[PDB]
């Protein structure tokens, strides 16, 4: 397993948990609303350490790009200004997320041809299926 096996368009298929995930991190109700609702595809480009995540609805689009192993601030889709650093280890890509004393990691994963992603704070946990668009 290696990062650039993630590489591609990948279009949400199945969600769970995400509600809960976005009112641990504080999200208010028009921003949970449109993560309810949104259909996102996530773009994920990578060339050598330099990894780029765009998300794109027609709701809500974010993109952030990182040099794998490097700390860096980036801003959420919800708005938080976080500490994050992303490395691919034990075959996924682990983006662990720190701001005002509270953490949060994002796994990424493929299984069975499918991006797996699957995110977690204080122990609520999200499970996130996307499948691979041309
Ligand atoms: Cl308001 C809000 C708050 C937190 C969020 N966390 C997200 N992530 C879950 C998967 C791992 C990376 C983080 C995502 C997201 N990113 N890629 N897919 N969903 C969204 C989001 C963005 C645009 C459209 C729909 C949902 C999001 C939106």
């Amino acid at each position: 397993a290696t990062v650039q096996q993630l590489e591609g368009r990948w279009r949400l298929v199945d969600s769970k948990g995400f509600d809960e995930y976005m009112k641990e991190l504080g999200v208010g109700i028009a921003l949970r609303k449109m993560g309810a609702m949104a259909k996102p595809d996530c773009i994920i480009t990578c060339d050598g350490k330099n990894l780029t995540i765009k998300t794109e609805s027609t709701l809500k689009t974010t993109q952030f790009s990182c040099t794998l192993g490097e700390k860096f601030e980036e801003t959420t889709a919800d708005g938080r200004k976080t500490q994050t650093v992303c490395n691919f280890t034990d075959g996924a890509l682990v983006q662990h997320q720190e701001w005002d004393g509270k953490e949060s990691t994002i796994t990424r994963k493929l299984k069975d041809g499918k991006l797996v992603v699957e995110c977690v704070m204080n122990n609520v946990t999200c499970t996130r299926i996307y499948e691979k668009v041309e």
